[PDB]
């Protein structure tokens, strides 16, 4: 089994190749980690595993989904150092996703009630519905353009949240930069429309997750920044003219980045939409380190990945809701469980959440 041997992500030795997805599950009320969060990310944690953390809040104004974890407050960082310290007990290694919806959001999740911030003023179209604090489904707002000086006022809170995850523990971050978020409202076509130097060409729409990765890469250290991406996820009017063309124009800014501060970043985690598709391979060949795939992988898909040089560890997340012991039954060959997906986004600790049994 290919999937359980050793491999270096960076200064991070890691037992095996099964990586926790990051998975958003909206149980950190009040967008503080609560205590139930420790005991989820406990049971899915193992000896050399390598763990990424659900999308956290930079910022009060990066939030589109209710009760998400942030670590902009001193308050957050004191409440996720008492789960980062819960998962290292266990000999893991756990990442801390930044998450900035942009326009992806809701006046609810606001602050007065602003207007959600993005690339363009277009908002997304009305076959996508925001899920709503009581359960429900509103209107993606109209968003407000940002100009130059407020992009690197977001870089900033990208560079503050960084630190503060190492202050909290974290062995690292990941810039979420897919999902038809902020940072994809700047890569993909579809939504940037500007005409500045951040709109337009490929250059100019891949400067924002430059600055971005290169801001928390000076704060940190390149091996403890992760990035992901999704080029070809058309998820919330996320779409793309040429999507193996922009995935290429980002590993290409991400090995610039590399090279000119002498170190290698922790991994380039690429997600794929559910379904040739050699776009996972293509990207995997032009990156220079290691390489997570991501989207629909199962057991025999994620051997078939790493025996065959496609993809160095292979992250799993619904399999990982359902199944805490998801690491011990790939080894085993284990029957998984079934996941209840109206218990993805609930608020309650346990139901749907920890309570999940074990193999
Ligand atoms: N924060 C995030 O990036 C995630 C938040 C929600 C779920 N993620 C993606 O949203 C899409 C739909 O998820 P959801 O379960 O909300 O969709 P349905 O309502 O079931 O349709 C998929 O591409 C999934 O991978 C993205
Ligand atoms: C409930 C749920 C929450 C998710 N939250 C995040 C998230 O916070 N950040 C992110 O980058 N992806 C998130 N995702 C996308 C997962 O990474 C996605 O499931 C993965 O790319 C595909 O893995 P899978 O085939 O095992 O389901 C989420 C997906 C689901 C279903």
């Amino acid at each position: 089994n290919p999937l359980f041997s050793p491999y270096k992500m960076g200064k991070f030795n890691l037992s095996h190749r099964v990586v926790l997805a990051p998975m958003t599950r909206c149980r950190a009320l009040n967008n503080i980690p609560q205590a139930a969060l420790g005991e989820y990310y406990e049971q899915r944690a193992t000896a050399g595993g390598f763990l990424i953390t659900e999308g956290t809040m930079i910022s009060p104004t990066s939030a589109g989904f209710p009760h998400v974890p942030g670590i902009f407050t001193k308050e957050q960082v004191r409440e996720w150092k008492k789960i980062v310290d819960v998962v290292h007990a266990k000999g893991a290694v756990i990442f801390c996703q930044l998450w900035h919806v942009g326009r992806a959001s809701h006046e609810v999740y606001q602050p007065a009630g602003a207007a959600p911030i993005s690339s363009t003023e277009k908002p997304i179209s009305n076959r996508w519905r925001i899920l709503m604090p009581d359960g429900t489904h509103g209107i993606y707002p109209k968003p407000r353009a940002i100009g130059t000086y407020e992009i690197s006022q977001v870089v900033e809170d990208y560079r503050r949240s960084a630190l503060n995850a190492i202050e909290a523990g974290f062995d690292g971050i990941e810039i979420h930069g897919a999902h038809g978020y902020l940072i994809d409202q700047f890569l993909k076509d579809g939504i940037n429309d500007r005409t500045d130097e951040y709109g337009g060409s490929l250059a100019n729409r891949c400067k924002f997750i430059t600055q971005v990765v290169q801001a928390v890469v000076s704060a940190i250290g390149a091996d403890r920044v992760g990035v992901r991406v999704s080029p070809a996820i058309d998820h919330l009017d996320a779409m793309d003219s040429n999507p193996l063309s922009l995935g290429l124009a980002v590993v290409e800014r991400l090995n610039k980045i590399q090279l000119h501060s002498g170190s290698k970043l922790a991994y380039l985690h690429v997600t794929q939409p559910d379904y040739e598709a050699r776009l996972m391979r293509t990207l995997r060949n032009a990156y220079q380190g290691t390489f997570i795939c991501s989207g629909g992988y199962t057991r025999e898909l994620g051997i078939e990945a790493v025996a065959q040089g496609d993809a160095d560890l292979v992250s799993y997340g619904r399999l990982f809701i359902s199944n805490p012991d998801l690491v011990m039954r790939i080894k085993l060959n284990a029957p998984l469980n079934k996941y209840n997906r109206k218990t993805f986004y609930t608020q309650d600790p346990v139901v749907g959440y920890t309570d999940y049994p074990f193999l």
